């Protein structure tokens, strides 16, 4: 059963999830099992200093990425 869990970062950020040549972002998927989108084209009413991510997973899965990305940004993301 997929569920999907959606989050905010500042854009500064986004480089500590998707490491130098998108390692990490790849590394994160491969361990939890779950999907990492970045949303390709925000709405017009969507805080260019902020960048939203969606997990899509088991919520067993969904919990394992938060964890390892939370590690990498050294604290919690803002959830929707």
């Amino acid at each position: 059963g997929l569920q999907e869990f959606n989050f905010i970062v500042p854009t500064g950020k986004t480089g500590l999830i998707i490491g130098k040549g998108g390692e990490t972002i790849k590394s994160i998927s491969q361990q939890s099992g779950a999907r990492i989108e970045l949303q390709r084209n925000p709405p017009p009413n969507a805080d260019p200093n902020m960048k939203l991510f969606t997990i899509r997973g088991t919520p067993q899965q969904i919990d394992y990425a938060r964890q390892l990305i939370e590690e990498k940004i050294g604290g919690p993301v803002n959830p929707l």
